[PDB]
């Protein structure tokens, strides 16, 4: 069957997981790109044999599991390897993402993709939701969470797509500048629309 996909994105410290949990509370299955990336290298996964062949047998632990810290460290000391690893994992991530979307039974699925704009992944979504906050909020919340400097978070902000680049591809925008609670009402309104879009998209003769 065809699943209706709502992608969710936002920059660092915007509240992507916070908003995703509110949809999950309403019964929506959430597919998270970062969890999918960890799953393709789990014990017994196909990518593990390729990784051992490329980086060395010692990239694998005693029980057959990936020495994740050792891999992260090896790629940081060999920049070209980062690209080699992403190229190997990409198709596997695409397949696993599709598998999880097909396996979700909620009316529509919420696909949380931090790199949605950077990687042009909005092309694979039926609807795009952006959780938006000011840059100051991004900085303050990340600083509090990780106990890091303003400068450290600014560097991440400058590496990510801009706020305006995310807004330019959004169908809907949810504000998360307020406190942890205006989110429920806004999520409920969006959810009610998503249920309608999902119930009608397969037969919808004309565009919106
Ligand atoms: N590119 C990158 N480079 C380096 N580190 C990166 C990184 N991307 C992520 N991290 C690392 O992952 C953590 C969460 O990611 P994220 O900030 O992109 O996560 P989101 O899913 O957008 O956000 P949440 O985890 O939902 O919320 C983040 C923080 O804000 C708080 N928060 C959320 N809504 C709030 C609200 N309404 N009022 C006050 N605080 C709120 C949360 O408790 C949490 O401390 C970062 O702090 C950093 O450690």
């Amino acid at each position: 069957s065809l699943r209706y996909i709502v992608a969710l994105t936002g920059g660092i410290g915007s509240g992507k997981s916070t908003v995703a949990n509110a949809f999950a509370d309403l019964g929506i299955n959430v597919i998270d790109a970062d969890i999918i990336a960890r799953q393709v290298v789990e014990p017994g996964a196909p990518a593990l044999h390729a990784i051992a062949d490329h980086f060395g047998a010692n990239m694998i632990a005693a029980d057959g599991t990936l020495q994740r810290r050792a891999l992260r460290e090896r790629i940081f000391a060999n920049p070209e390897e980062k690209n080699w690893l992403n190229a190997l994992l990409h198709p596997l991530i695409q397949q696993e993402t599709q598998h999880q979307i097909q396996q979700a039974t909620s009316p529509y699925v919420l696909w949380v993709v931090p790199l949605l704009v950077e990687n042009s992944l909005y092309k694979k979504a039926n609807r795009v939701l952006v959780v938006d906050v000011s840059p100051e909020t991004q900085l303050k919340r990340t600083m509090q969470r990780d106990d890091v400097t303003r400068e450290h978070v600014e560097q991440i902000l400058a590496a990510q797509a801009t706020r305006e680049a995310r807004l330019a591809v959004a169908d809907d925008v949810i504000d998360n500048n307020g406190a942890p609670d205006a989110i429920a009402s806004d999520v409920a309104r969006l959810h009610a629309h998503y249920l309608q879009l999902a119930s009608q998209f397969v037969s919808q003769e004309k565009p919106e």
